[PDB]
């Protein structure tokens, strides 16, 4: 990331400010009530810094830059129209290990001020660090209409309250199970807002009062096929609130990153499949939330129904998010719809890795007016091929192969049938196999890339 | 205001952690994510951090807490499971004056850390300083759902390109609306993630060329079988920046919910609107220079007619795109507990509708899982066919209505009864045919209706 953005705790601590005009004027009243003890230093001052100095609220240092004020600070705030003045500052800063912020000069600073979203307690902080001061205040105030007014007062209640629920849960999973009820609760947040006590204690009594289920779940979720936005509202929420997540390789990196940070993570696979279902059912006896995390969708050639079975008569609760499947979304992402008025009455999604000793019903899969979709088939598409022409399909049926469909790294080859075997040399896994006349579409309605 | 978010550049400055568990690994990821110069002091380390080690990523500090290590740092975090420590090390940093987080005690710290949206350049950070974590995390997800994944390389393109600056916007008015524009383009968005840089300056002087107002594209958003959250983020922040969403009756209403309280609305569903008189809705919709969202139930591609939609739009030189959706196959699958495959039950799932006949010997082949879209009509002819042309009578069969939605109902038992099971049915259903249908006994956890 650019920045790390952190919360200071300000109050009664040395800060110090070069500059006097409007820019010191508006950083010094955020500093002020943040509670920081300021000097502000400048060859002139506008007014209002007059009214401070009067009133007691900071020491202004009439005069030149004097570095020797910024011993003992903890931030510092170069905001004169002087660049080399503003560098001194910044020098001078560096060598203390101040952070510094150069009004003017946002990629000099160690520290740029964020745009701030005030629900005291809780705050919201947005920049672009400095690239787009557009996009920054378009954001900001997209998030104050999302903010309620009032959800400081909710905040406000619940740390009043962070004492309470420590005692009465001894449990930390049992005060989540409590803070997701308060945090949603829209008639307690009302009754907070009218100053209505005696309904706020009336909600709080029962919410306390309330027996907390202690058994934990597992929750098989889809993660798609890759492009994080083709993650599900409510994966996202799975992933945001899962106390561990069991995860296997064709989960994307960008699905990781929305993981909740605090949570485990636990990789299986490039582990056998019996080794993953225990993993789940003693971790959700625990009692903990536990997202098995799964590339594509669970129910199509995910073996999730292999890991339920397992917590059925086990007591352990269940519930699956389906995802977004392989051919679902390189079919969107290649320009290659899965049916088209009828080019296809059927698809197939067909699995190339078979049994010990399988063998996929060739004659069957030949069948015209369809849409073949290989799963996991890269390494038997001259197989694929070499039946498929010997029970009927045409030689020049189109064919594309997806690699790492959905994302920037997707790559789509493409020709007809008796080329499948060539083809598939140049991708690797994951990729799909495509075949039928919807193949053609790709150059009318390719609209994500050409890789 | 009781903390001041800053955003501090952490790239090569020297900062500490002090423990080696899952906590300070966690810290860890963060700070390196941020290009600290990290050292981390502990006991013991979780393997992770000699990784992170041996790959020149960090530098270790192997025993008891030494604060002369504070010494050229600009940040401190206290992560051990040893209070005694934690205040050592804060102390030793107050007395630095370097900001200093205990995590697990907000208020012995000099700062928090709060919840990240990362989009750098573009970041938002959310806190309530200690008093409501949870709420922070919920903010968090909401947050992350409305901020595409690729605004950053917006955010990094768009200060670069206003060399363009006043260049033919004179009035912060008249640029705003070209920024307007430009930051929710998301076709700009993934052809900068793509690196397609022949189709970024198309799309870049598209913006700098066409009419201020005009913002004319269509984008296919499939909105899953009709649970809102089976939308996915994509869906949700395309139904969001819609000028005028065309939806069609198969969308569910919760789906509907979500859709920009500001767009317009153009309900093209059934009360039966041939599908020609859609296709130029969305072709004039679109020329007017609206961005316009094509609402459809699932996936647009399957059995949708999506891309008879996208072939009217091709060539009047018109941008598109599709977001797939969850589609009634897999959404059913989930909500009914009937896995599509299973073990050796499946080697392959059909989807399949209900001019011409449909080929019921392919049908009636062992080892598949068979799916009817639009099949209630035909549910008997099904039956009396797939036994004609030889499929078990003993087969498995569930339909399912409504799947998703809080008024699903699940109806199954077997071939011989597949069309009288069908009118305890009402459209939307699909029928299920196969082995797989015999899990939901065990595996059935959402509750039937
Ligand atoms: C942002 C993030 C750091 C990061 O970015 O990595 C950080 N912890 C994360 C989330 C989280 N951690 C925990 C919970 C469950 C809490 C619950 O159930 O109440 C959650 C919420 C959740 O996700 O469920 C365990 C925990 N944490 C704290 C306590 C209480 C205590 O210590 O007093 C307990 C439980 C002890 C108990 O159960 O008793 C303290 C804090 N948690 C805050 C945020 C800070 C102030 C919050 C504010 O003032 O509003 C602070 C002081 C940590 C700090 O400043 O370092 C990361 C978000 C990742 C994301 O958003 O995805
Ligand atoms: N690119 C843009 O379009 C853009 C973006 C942001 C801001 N701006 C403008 O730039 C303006 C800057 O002007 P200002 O508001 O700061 O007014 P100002 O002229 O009063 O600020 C200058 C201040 O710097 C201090 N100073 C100068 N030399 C000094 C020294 N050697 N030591 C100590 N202090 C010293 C003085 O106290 C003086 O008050 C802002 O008002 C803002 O509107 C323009
Ligand atoms: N992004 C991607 N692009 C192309 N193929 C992919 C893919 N992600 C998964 N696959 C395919 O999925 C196979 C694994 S089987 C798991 C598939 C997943 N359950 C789903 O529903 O899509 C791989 O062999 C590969 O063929
Ligand atoms: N919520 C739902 N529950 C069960 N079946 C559904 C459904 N929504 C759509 N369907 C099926 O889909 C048919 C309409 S055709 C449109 C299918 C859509 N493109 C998709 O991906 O699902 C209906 O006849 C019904 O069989
Ligand atoms: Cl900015
Ligand atoms: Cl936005
Ligand atoms: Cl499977
Ligand atoms: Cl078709
Ligand atoms: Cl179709
Ligand atoms: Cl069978
Ligand atoms: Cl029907």
């Amino acid at each position: 990331m650019d920045h790390l953005p952190i919360f200071c705790q300000l109050r009664d601590r040395d800060c110090l400010i070069v500059g006097g005009g409007d820019v010191a004027e508006r950083k010094a009243r955020l500093l002020l009530e943040a509670g920081a003890r300021l000097t502000v230093n400048a060859l002139t001052f506008i007014p209002q810094f007059t009214v401070w100095a009067n009133e007691g609220m900071l020491t202004l240092v009439e005069g030149p830059f004097d570095e020797t004020l910024l011993d003992s600070c903890w931030l510092a705030i170069a905001a004169t129209d002087d660049d080399t003045v503003n560098q001194r500052v910044s020098d001078a800063a560096e060598s203390r290990r101040i952070f510094c912020n150069v009004v003017d000069a946002p990629k000099a600073a160690s520290f740029i001020m964020p745009s701030i979203i005030d629900r005291s307690p809780l705050m919201v902080a947005v920049s672009a660090g400095g690239t787009s001061p557009v996009l920054a205040r378009l954001l900001r105030e997209k998030l104050e209409s999302l903010l309620p007014q009032h959800l400081g007062q909710v905040a406000r209640y619940a740390g009043q309250l962070r004492a309470r629920v420590k005692k009465q849960f001894a449990t930390m999973g049992e005060r989540r199970r409590f803070w997701e009820k308060f945090f949603v609760n829209d008639r307690l947040a009302q009754s907070l807002a009218n100053a209505d006590e005696k309904a706020v204690n009336a909600t709080t009594e029962r919410l306390f009062s309330e027996p907390l289920d202690h058994r934990g779940e597992v929750v098989l979720v889809g993660a798609g096929p890759g492009d994080a936005g083709l993650l599900t509202l409510k994966g996202l929420q799975q992933i945001q609130q899962a106390d561990i997540v069991v995860y296997d390789r064709l989960v994307s990196d960008d699905i990781m990153n929305l993981v909740r940070r605090d949570a485990d993570r636990v990789f299986v696979g490039k582990v056998p499949q019996e080794e993953i279902n225990q993993i789940l059912l003693r971790e959700a006896q625990k009692g903990k939330r536990v997202v098995r995390l799964k590339g594509g969708d669970p129910f199509i050639f995910g073996r999730g129904g292999e890991e339920l079975e397992t917590l059925c008569h086990a007591g352990i609760p269940f519930s699956v998010v389906p995802g977004i499947t392989a051919a679902s979304g390189c079919s969107a992402y290649s320009g290659i719809p899965l049916t088209h008025r009828d080019y296809a009455q059927s698809v197939r999604l067909v699995t190339g890795h078979l049994k010990t000793g399988g063998e996929l019903d060739w004659e069957n899969l030949a069948a015209e007016k369809q849409t073949l979709v290989f799963y996991m088939g890269l390494n038997q598409a001259a197989t694929i091929q070499e039946k498929l022409i010997a029970f009927g399909m045409q030689a020049d049926m189109p064919v594309a192969l997806v690699e790492n469909g959905t994302s920037v790294k997707q790559r789509v080859v493409h020709g007809v049938l008796t080329q499948l075997g060539e083809l598939a040399q140049q991708v690797e896994s994951p990729a799909l196999i495509i075949v039928g006349r919807v193949v053609a579409l790709r150059d009318k309605l390719n609209w994500f890339s050409n890789h």
